[PDB]
């Protein structure tokens, strides 16, 4: 049979790790690929070196069924090595399995590759804190079950089916935060139940690229040369964060413009609660979502570096970019963070506060909110 490898991701953690991957098995320039990756563009240069290479659109956080004309033209015994975002798991993996059903004698699943999506696991887990989590996880096995055998989806505890493929597949989970699993108490039984298979995002993966490998990642994850300079200067450097909002208004989207401005004047300005002094060099990270909001801290703010949005932060961490300070609102980005960069975060009790707490991430201090700041200016 044939192996053909499926990246899917439709948000950015994921891809990350996915295009990783990609690269450390970039030699082989025939093995079938199938990526899904809504935020990541492979460059036309890189994609005429390939053969057997392909593209699919998320749509509703599944494949759409373009998916099933791609595997069409491969007649053979074909094994599915498969890179999911933990998050909507069963969802990207829908269309697959209903193509698996159609095609039993042919089509089988090697593996399974799940990556977190962001803080948003996390703050899914933290609500099931009063639940039976061992009874839990044999009603999510069953469900899964059922699902496998009818192509039906009915889970009792959504959260907890995202972590039970190991009855079904052999898997491998990449955590953003292991700590959490081992910290956590009431999870003591998802953590056994997971064994030997989960491990930690592994961030140090890019020392280990050979540098062609290197520079052949930086074009995938799209941090180029202008970007990596202004990063390599010799001074004391801070980088604001900026967030984002679902909330597809602009009401909101505008308040969050305003609120983000502000939070950045409280770092930069004398009289702001959170001051760094005049000693740092100003960057600004924006959100990769953050669309209109970005813009507006870049047309109101000062003297600023700007860090092209697109850009996920963590790549700054891998090519070891990071810079002295970092402060902004609650992001996944924190988790990975080395702690002693870490200035402030705000957020906009609270399941986010109470997760990044138990990681120590944040201390028993006394948390920061968006509207509690007053108007600078
Ligand atoms: N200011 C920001 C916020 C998020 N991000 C990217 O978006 C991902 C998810 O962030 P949020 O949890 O903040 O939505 C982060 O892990 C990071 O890669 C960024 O690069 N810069």
């Amino acid at each position: 049979s044939k192996t053909i490898t499926l990246y899917l991701d439709p948000a950015s953690l994921p891809a990350l790790n996915q295009l990783m991957d990609f690269t450390q098995n970039n030699e082989d320039k025939t093995h079938p690929r199938i990526f899904g990756l809504s935020r990541f563009k492979i460059p036309d240069n890189i994609i005429t070196q390939y053969q057997n290479i392909h593209f699919v659109e998320l749509k509703d956080n599944r494949p759409t069924e373009a998916l099933f004309t791609i595997l069409d033209q491969y007649p053979g015994n074909i094994e599915l090595n498969i890179h999911l975002n933990i998050a909507h798991s069963v969802q990207l993996i829908r269309p697959i399995l209903a193509y698996r059903f159609k095609h039993l004698d042919r089509v089988s699943i090697q593996q399974l590759n799940l990556y977190d999506d962001g803080s948003m696991e996390y703050v899914d887990l933290e609500k099931e804190e009063n639940k039976d989590i061992s009874a839990e996880i044999k009603q999510a096995e069953k469900q899964l079950s059922h699902y496998l055998l009818t192509g039906k989806i009915k889970f009792d505890n959504p959260t907890i089916a995202r972590y039970v493929w190991q009855s079904a597949f052999p898997v491998k989970y990449h955590f953003l935060s292991t700590d959490y699993f081992e910290k956590a108490e009431f999870l003591q039984p998802l953590k056994e139940y997971l064994a030997e298979n989960y491990q930690k995002m592994d961030w140090t993966a890019y020392q280990q690229l050979t540098p062609e490998q290197q520079a052949f990642y930086l074009t995938l994850v799209g941090f180029n040369d202008e970007v990596k300079q202004s990063l390599e200067v010799q001074q004391a450097k801070f980088i604001f964060t900026g967030t984002t909002t679902w909330e597809g208004n602009t009401e909101v989207r505008e308040y969050y413009a305003q609120q983000q401005l502000n939070l950045l004047n409280h770092f930069t300005q004398a009289e702001g609660d959170l001051f760094i002094g005049d000693h740092y060099k100003i960057y600004f990270k924006g959100h990769p979502r953050g669309g209109e909001i970005n813009d507006y801290i870049l047309n109101n703010a000062k003297n600023i570096t700007n860090i092209p949005a697109n850009i996920s932060f963590e790549v700054l961490m891998m090519t070891g970019l990071l810079p002295d300070k970092v402060g902004g609102v609650a992001s996944s980005l924190y988790f990975s963070l080395p702690k002693e960069k870490i200035s402030h975060i705000i957020f906009t009790n609270n399941p986010y506060v109470k997760v990044m707490r138990r990681l120590g991430i944040i201390d028993e201090s006394q948390v920061i909110f968006w509207d509690s700041l007053k108007e600078l200016g």
